[PDB]
């Protein structure tokens, strides 16, 4: 391969960062970092308190993007989202938060970091104390603006208004946009709400989107009553939003964009129609769930960044459509469409229970259905290519497929996925603001050491050498090489025999070969890619080692507490990560 310049390793279930022969790893940041000069220093008892954590690098780090700065090569801004915690390791009790200031503390880990990086002798560095270091949590002031803002549904007794809502937790991925801001998706925001009321009926857009009254072991509803529904019903509705963020203004307040709808929001992906209008790809992430697209109304302005402020509140979503394909076992192809979802449009008006575009965009997965959007293994990261517009996207698995409701075909092509397996599309006329694409199966991941011969072997391009499974994340350099990193089962056992730890790889698109570049250490995920500009830095979260107890990355001190941390892999030779030496 012309853009594959290393040698596929093996897979390891080791404590550490494996990579292939002349890289290194350093660690940039983890989880309790103090951002601001004399901040609190990181207390491994566990015994920081809320206060400190709003105020230090947040926990399990996921989706991020990196900013150059104007002017300065040695300089960048990183915004890196914080997505959950791990109740083991943030209270000194290791179990379920006891107190108001324990859900504080809970929120205060998610949301967004915002860090000035800095470059001396070629390696990136963490400045503490810039004045760009930000944390935005789950208890910060934010805006709510588009179509939906100050809709009845988003009113609350805190706030009668609809336009002011506080925090952004449960931060997955991200998008970068052409006018320098920061897009933050809300995926599994449903999990933080519970009742009061065990016996509370919930309403079929409440139960579609997941709400349970004993939450889903998160337990913050009974410390602060924003999060029980049965005294602030509607705060649900006011997160499962895309919130955008300039990270080049600390004071600035996020707006959620609601004219992106609301759902379970893995990653924001940008791209441009022909006539210049910005497109945002997006996928829900719950098995049967769809995928998205906003198409803004108005042409982005590229050269006048601030003429683009809401940009994002105008313009139209839509919702895909996938035909059978061709039936091809290895490399299945077809057609797809994007299906507009506007009120008075494709069924969707007061007979199928929408009375106005608000209530589309705030249960858009109950539009979706009206309209007959495609059942999809959910859907997380999407990416465009930089050199043809292709676009990406992974289904990381869907053990309910087949079950009544979400049958085999086209694009999930297998029964009881474990696997998951990566979606292409090529607009038409390699025009964005196309309604129809084509679409085929990029890789179809499976273990052909334990099922050679059956779908669960995956597709040609993997072989017993590079095998992976429930890929989520992914990035493209501007060379144009296609990074996979996963969140699959690290078992290593059963179906994941010889897959390892998770880990990312490296693929050309043009050829479809893909070759294993890192493994990380136990229990975590390896999740949020950025580049610097000169591509001679990768960086790469690593996200909750030791869920399950068995880690101490990356201090390693005995009996030691591990932390969630953004690497920086380089080359020993200085050359740009992935290419030839
Ligand atoms: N109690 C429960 N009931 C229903 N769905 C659940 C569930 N617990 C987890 N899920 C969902 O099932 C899927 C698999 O769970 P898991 O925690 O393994 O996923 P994940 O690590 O992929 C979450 P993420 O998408 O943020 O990376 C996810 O989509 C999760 O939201
Ligand atoms: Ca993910
Ligand atoms: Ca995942
Ligand atoms: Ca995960
Ligand atoms: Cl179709
Ligand atoms: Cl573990
Ligand atoms: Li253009």
């Amino acid at each position: 391969s012309r853009l594959l310049g290393f040698d596929s390793i093996p897979a390891a279930t080791t404590d550490t960062i494996s990579l292939p022969k002349g890289y290194k790893s350093s660690v940039l940041i983890s989880w309790g970092q103090p951002l601001h000069k004399n901040g609190p220093a990181f207390d491994p008892s566990g015994n920081g308190t809320a206060a400190a954590q709003e105020v230090q690098f947040g926990d399990n780090n996921d989706g991020m993007s990196l900013f150059e700065f104007p002017g300065e090569k040695n300089r960048a801004l990183m915004a890196i989202n914080n997505e959950y915690t791990n109740y083991r390791y943030l209270y000194p009790h290791g179990g379920m938060p006891q107190s108001a200031e324990d859900v504080r503390k809970a929120l205060a880990c998610e949301g967004v970091s915002v860090i000035e990086v800095q470059r001396k002798n070629g390696q990136w560095q963490f400045v503490q104390g810039s004045r760009y270091n930000r944390r935005i949590h789950g208890n910060s002031p934010l805006r709510i603006s588009g179509p939906a803002a100050g809709h009845e549904l988003m009113k609350t007794s805190a706030d009668k208004h609809g336009k002011k809502v506080l925090g952004t937790f449960q931060n997955c991925a991200n998008g970068k946009t052409p006018w320098g801001t920061y897009l933050t998706c809300e995926e599994n925001f449903t999990d933080c709400f519970g009742s009061s009321n065990a016996q509370q009926q919930f309403d079929p857009a409440q139960k579609r989107y997941g709400v349970s009254a004993a939450s889903r072991e998160i337990n913050w509803h009974p410390f602060d009553p924003r999060f029980d529904m049965a005294k602030n019903p509607n705060e649900l509705n006011r997160h499962g939003w895309v919130v955008e963020i300039d990270p080049f203004d600390p004071q600035s307040t996020p707006v959620k964009r609601t004219a992106l709808g609301r759902f379970k929001h893995e990653n924001a992906a940008l791209a441009e129609t022909d006539d210049g209008r910005a497109v945002v790809y997006m996928g829900d992430d719950e098995r049967g769930e769809f995928i998205y697209k906003f198409v803004s109304r108005d042409k982005i302005n590229h050269r006048n960044a601030k003429a683009n402020r809401d940009i994002l509140d105008h313009g139209t979503l839509y919702v895909a459509r996938f035909d059978a394909g061709d039936g091809n076992p290895d490399h299945p192809k077809g057609q797809g469409q994007w299906i507009e979802l506007t009120h008075g449009k494709n069924g969707i008006d007061a007979s199928s229970g929408f009375a106005d575009q608000a209530e589309v965009l705030i249960h858009a997965r109950l539009a979706a259905s009206v309209v007959g959007a495609t059942r999809m293994d959910r859907p997380e990261w999407i990416v465009v290519s930089p050199k043809d517009g292709q676009v990406y996207c992974t289904l990381t698995n869907n053990a309910k497929r087949g079950e009544d409701g979400q049958p085999v075909g086209g694009p999930n092509p297998r029964e009881k996925n474990v696997y998951g397996q990566i979606l292409r599309w090529r607009t038409d006329r390699d025009d964005h603001a196309s309604k129809t694409f084509a679409w085929d199966l990029f890789v179809v991941a499976g273990n052909p050491s334990v099922h050679a011969g059956t779908p669960k072997g995956g597709s040609s391009n993997i072989t017993p050498q590079n095998m992976f499974n429930s890929p989520d994340g992914l990035g493209f350099d501007k060379a144009g090489r296609l990074w996979i990193l996963t969140d699959g089962d690290s078992s290593n056992a059963g179906d994941f025999a010889g897959m390892g730890n998770n880990q990312m790889l490296c693929a050309d698109p043009a050829t479809g070969e893909i070759r294993r570049f890192m493994v990380g250490p136990i229990g975590c995920e390896v999740t949020g890619i950025s580049f610097s500009p000169d591509q001679k830095t990768l960086f790469v979260g690593i996200q909750h080692p030791g869920e399950n107890g068995g880690s101490t990355f990356p201090e390693h001190l005995p009996n030691g507490k591990p932390r969630s941390s953004v690497m920086a892999i380089t080359r020993e030779d200085g050359g740009i990560v992935g290419a030839h030496h």
